[PDB]
C-alpha cells in the first residue's frame, strides 16, 4: 500500500514541506498565524507542499486517512471575532480565489460562496448570504461555504481546540471529532465521495479570512496526518 | 452538556476505577494483560467502572464519543497466535458469559457467537463457525462475533498498535482508524444505532480470549475517552 | 525541530512522493527497477520528491539523518553484471547529467567522473579511469565517482542486501553498515561536511547505470528515512 | 571472517543465551524489566551470554558491528523518573559493582562514576557529581558515567524508543541514531578505540538503576546484533 505520513509539532519559515499562501506568518513560538490583523479582507492559507494521491484511475481505489490538528482563535480589541478556519482538500494547483473578499468565503470560495474543495470549517460569524446557522458552527463543505451539514459549536477566545478527522474510503464517510477547552466533544459526519468531487492528486491545508470589521487571531499549532491507498 | 472524560497512560491493581474480570492481570510495567498463557479457554476483560449514560430516555438524545487506545499482541512458543482483542460496549451488569469457551467468542459471546454488546474486534484467528474472513481483520460487531462488517488487517507480533474511534450520534456512524507498525492506516466504518442496541447506561472496556491450542499475549497499554451527551 | 520522515515497503507509478528520472520502471511486485536491460548506457534515478533542508544559512545548524534501504542486483544472460547502485544526495534541481555515458559514472557524474553530489556506491565493475579498487566495493563519494574511501565488498547475484546509514551532524560523520547474504556485516565511515559540499535544500535518492556490454537488473525494494534539523 | 549474529524479538529467563544480573525480571509479555520498583538503589543488568571477540592480539584487527534495540521507560507515581538505561560493552567477567549505590552510576560504575566499560547511556536524571548536562540526554561513555560526549534528548514516559548503533573499526567511530515518539531523530557519534579500552573478548548488554526517591520502569523490548572481525 501507498502511505503518506507527517507530523508537525511546530512550524517554521523556509520549511519546504509547507506552502504559504497570502497573509500567513510563522510566530517565534512555532505557531502559524493565518490572517493579518491590520489588513482589510485578509486571507492566509497553508498547504502540505507534496500533492497527495487520494485516488487512482487505474485501480479505482480511494485512500483512507487519519488526521489530527490543534488550533486557536483569539479575539482582538474592537473588531468582530471573524471569520474562522477551514481544514480543506483541493486540486494540487489550488490558490486563494482571484479577487477574494475574504470574510465568509474563508479564503476558499468566490463571492457567491462557490469553489473547488472539500473542507471542515470552524465558522465564527453567521453569513446569511451563505445560509449560515445563527450560532458558531462546525461545517462539512463540498465545493461551497453553504455547508452540506453543520453542527452548533462555540469558539472560545484563547482556547486550544483539538480536532481528529477520519475518512473511511469504503463508506466514503468523513467523520470529525472536536475537543473543546471545557472538555466536551462535538462531532459531525457526512458521506463525501472524494473520487467524484476531487482529482486524483490534491493538496491538504488550512485557510482563514477576515473582513474590514471582522478580524481575529487564527492560529494553527500542530498537525499530524496519515493516508493509506491500497495499490492492487 | 453531560461529559465523561478519562485518560490512562498506565494501569494498576488497586484502582477501583477499573473492573477486572476473569484472567486479567496488571503487569509491573503498568500494562493490562487480558489472558492467562497457562490456562485453557482463558478469558479476561477490563471495564471502566463508572457506567456511561449514552442516551437519555427524557430527551431521546444520544451521546457522541471519541476514544483512543493502544494495544499489543505477541506470539508465544508452541501456540497458535489467537484469538484477539475486542473493544466493547455492553449493559452495566456485563460479565464474562457463563461457561465461556473463550476462543472465537473473544470473551463477549456464547458458543453460537451471540451476546449483548457492540464492539470493534482485532481478530487474529479465522473461525468458520462465526463466518470469519480468511485473514486477520478488524470487525464491527453488533450482538455477535459474526461481524456486521470486516476489513483485512495484519496483527504484527510485538508491535504497538494505535486505534482512534469516533461515534457520531446524528448519523449513528461508528468510525475506526487503526495505525499499524509499518505506518499504514486501516479504516472501517459502520452505521450502528447505539440507542436501539444498548441500554441507557453502559460500560466500556476490552476483552480477549484463547483456547487449548490458541494463545498469545494480549496487552492494553493506554486508553483515553470522551463522551458528550446534549442535555437540552 | 524540523523533521522529514517516510517509509516505503513498496513503490508505485504515479506516487507523487517519488520523482522518476530516465529509464526507471515500477514492477508489478512493487520493486523499483532502475535500468533498462535493452538500452545502451541506460541510466535511471529515483528521488524523494520533497526537497530536504539539510542545513540553515540563518542558524548554521546541520541536520542529522537515519536511513535504511534494501536492494538487489541480478545477472542477466550475455551482458557483464554492471555497473551498480548509488544512494546519493544532490542539489534540489538535480537531473541525470546531460549526455550521460552511464557505465562507471553511476548516473550521477560526467565522463571525467565529476559531479555535484554526496553518495554511497555499491560498485560491481572496476573502472580504471575512476581509480576503482580491483574487486566489488562500497564507496563513499564526494563530488566524484573516484571515491574518497572504499571497502572491499561482494555483490551476490539475486541476493537481497540491507543498508543502514547514519549521518551525525555534530561530527559530520557518514556511517554505513551493509548486511550481506552470507550474514557478515561490512562497514565504512567518512567525515563529510554536507554544509560545505551541498546547498541548504537537497534531494535524496538512488541511481544506477549500464553500458553497451555492462547490464544487470538493479532493484530498490524498500526505503525508510528520518532527518531532523534543529530550528531557532 | 568471524561473525557473531543474533536476534531477540522476545526474551526469557529460562534461556541460556542471556545472563541476568541483579534485580532483572522477564515479563510474561516477553520484555526485560531491569529495575525493581520496590527496592532502594535497585540495579539490574542483562548480557549476551557468549563472549564476542572484538579484536585480535594476533592480527591487531578490530571488528565492526551493527546493532539495533528497542526500549521503554515509564514513570511511576510518587518517584522521580530515574535513572536511565545504558547499552554497554565490558570484560567477559563483568558484574554489578560491589556495594553499588545504583542511581547515577547506571549499574556500571563506582560511587566516583568510574568503571571498566564502553557504553551508550539514555540518562533521565541530572547528576551534578558526574557533570551531567541539565536535561535528559544520550551520552557516549568510556570507563565513566561522566560522558565523553552527550546530546540533549527527551525521555517520553511509556514511549517505545528505537536505537541503531554502528561501530566502524577503520575510523574507530561509534555512531548512534535514536528514533523518538514525536518523530525526530537524535544522533551522537564519538571515536572510541575498543582495542585500547577493552579486552579482546567482551560481553554486550544493558543496565539500569534507581535510588531511594528515583525510580521508574526500565524495559528492553528487542535486540539484534551483527559483528564481523577480519581473520586474514
Ligand atoms: O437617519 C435615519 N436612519 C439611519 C440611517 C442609517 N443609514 C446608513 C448609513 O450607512 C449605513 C447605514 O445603513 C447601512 C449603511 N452601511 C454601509 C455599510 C457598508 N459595509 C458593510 O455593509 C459591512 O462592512 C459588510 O461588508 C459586512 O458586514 N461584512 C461582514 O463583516 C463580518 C464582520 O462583522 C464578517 O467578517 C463577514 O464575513 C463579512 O461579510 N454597512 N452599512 N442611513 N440612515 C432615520 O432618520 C432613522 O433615525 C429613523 O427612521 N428614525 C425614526 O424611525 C421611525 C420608524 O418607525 C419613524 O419613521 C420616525 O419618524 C423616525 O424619526
Ligand atoms: O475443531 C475442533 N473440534 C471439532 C469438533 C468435534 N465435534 C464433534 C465431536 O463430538 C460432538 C461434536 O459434534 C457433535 C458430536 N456429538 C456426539 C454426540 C452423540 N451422543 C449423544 O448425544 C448420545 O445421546 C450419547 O450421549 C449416548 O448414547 N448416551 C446416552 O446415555 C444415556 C445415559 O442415561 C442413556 O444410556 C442413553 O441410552 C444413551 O444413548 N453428541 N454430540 N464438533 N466439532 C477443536 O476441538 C476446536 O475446539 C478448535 O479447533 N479450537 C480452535 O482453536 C483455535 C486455535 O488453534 C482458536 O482458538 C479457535 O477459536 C478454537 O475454536
Ligand atoms: O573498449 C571497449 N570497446 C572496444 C574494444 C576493442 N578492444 C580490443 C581488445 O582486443 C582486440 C580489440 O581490438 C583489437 C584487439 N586485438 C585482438 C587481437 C588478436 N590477436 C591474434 O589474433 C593473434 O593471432 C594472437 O592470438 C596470437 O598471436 N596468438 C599466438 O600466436 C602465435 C604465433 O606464432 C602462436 O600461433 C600461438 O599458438 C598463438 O596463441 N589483436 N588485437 N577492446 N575493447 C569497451 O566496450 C568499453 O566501452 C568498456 O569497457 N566499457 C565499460 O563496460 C563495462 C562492462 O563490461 C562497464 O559497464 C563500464 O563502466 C564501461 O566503461
Ligand atoms: O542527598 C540525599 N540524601 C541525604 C541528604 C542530606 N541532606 C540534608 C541533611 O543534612 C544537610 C543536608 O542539607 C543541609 C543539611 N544540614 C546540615 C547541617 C549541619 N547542621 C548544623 O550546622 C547545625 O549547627 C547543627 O549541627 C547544630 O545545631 N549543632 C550544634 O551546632 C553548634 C554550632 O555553633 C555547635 O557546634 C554545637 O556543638 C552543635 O551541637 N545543617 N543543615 N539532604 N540530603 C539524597 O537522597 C541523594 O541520595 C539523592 O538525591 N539521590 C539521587 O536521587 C535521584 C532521584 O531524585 C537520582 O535517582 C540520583 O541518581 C540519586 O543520586
Ligand atoms: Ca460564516
Ligand atoms: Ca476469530
Ligand atoms: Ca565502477
Ligand atoms: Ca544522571
Ligand atoms: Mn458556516
Ligand atoms: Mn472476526
Ligand atoms: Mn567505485
Ligand atoms: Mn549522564
Amino acid at each position: 500500500a501507498e502511505t503518506v505520513s507527517f507530523n508537525f509539532n511546530s512550524f517554521s519559515e523556509g520549511n519546504p514541506a509547507i506552502n504559504f499562501q497570502g497573509d500567513v506568518t510563522v510566530l517565534s513560538n512555532g505557531n502559524i498565524q493565518l490572517t493579518n490583523l491590520n489588513k482589510v479582507n485578509s486571507v492566509g492559507r497553508v498547504l502540505y507542499a507534496m500533492p497527495v494521491r487520494i485516488w487512482s484511475s487505474a485501480t479505482g481505489n480511494v485512500a483512507s486517512f487519519l488526521t489530527s490538528f490543534s488550533f486557536e482563535m483569539k479575539d482582538i480589541k474592537d473588531y468582530d471575532p471573524a471569520d474562522g478556519i477551514i481544514f480543506f482538500i483541493a486540486p494540487e494547483d489550488t490558490q486563494i480565489p482571484a479577487g477574494s473578499i475574504g470574510g465568509g468565503t474563508l479564503g476558499v470560495s468566490d463571492t457567491k460562496g462557490a469553489g473547488h474543495f472539500v473542507g471542515v470549517e470552524f465558522d465564527t460569524y453567521s453569513n446569511s448570504e451563505y445560509n449560515d446557522p445563527p450560532t458558531d458552527h462546525v461545517g462539512i463543505d463540498v465545493n461551497s461555504v453553504d455547508s452540506v451539514k453543520t453542527v452548533p459549536w462555540n469558539s472560545v477566545s484563547g482556547a486550544v481546540v483539538k480536532v481528529t478527522v477520519i475518512y473511511d474510503s469504503s463508506t466514503k464517510t468523513l467523520s470529525v471529532a472536536v475537543t473543546n477547552d471545557n472538555g466536551d466533544i462535538t462531532t459531525i459526519a457526512q458521506v463525501v465521495d472524494l473520487k467524484a468531487k476531487l482529482p486524483e492528486r490534491v493538496k491538504f491545508g488550512f485557510s482563514a479570512s477576515g473582513s474590514l470589521g471582522g478580524r481575529q487571531i487564527h492560529l494553527i499549532r500542530s498537525w499530524s496526518f496519515t493516508s493509506t491507498l491500497i495499490t492492487t
